[PDB]
């Protein structure tokens, strides 16, 4: 399925993911598109930070859900 | 130098490491003590997951720092 990620400039990118993808897998997909290493990425959904070991479906992330990318400072 | 690792039960072990040790090397040292293969280990420090190709030095991990071992499980 497709999900969206709001990037550091507020532009939206589109990823192909599965409900069983872990957040660590999703951060690797974001690294491919944005060039930010996973250990520098905070991923936010519904106003909370996601943990690396959970799946997208563990957070009830759906088709065409939007995640937010934040850079670790 | 000495660092600590909190294991899957919350017990702490000690590792002998150098600041130049990679995280992949540290996972191999954890395998020797805990019997968990490196590809099944998530190593956490300061609330974030460490990447294999970085050194302890790259995360400013110092003597007596405590890392957290988590088992790779979806969920």
């Amino acid at each position: 399925m497709q999900i969206f990620v709001k990037t550091l400039t507020g532009k939206t990118i589109t990823l192909e993911v599965e409900p069983s993808d872990t957040i660590e897998n999703v951060k690797a997909k974001i690294q491919d598109k944005e060039g930010i290493p996973p250990d520098q990425q905070r991923l936010i959904f519904a106003g909370r930070q996601l943990e690396d070991g959970r799946t997208l479906s563990d957070y009830n992330i759906q088709k065409e859900s939007t995640l937010h990318l934040v850079l670790r400072l």
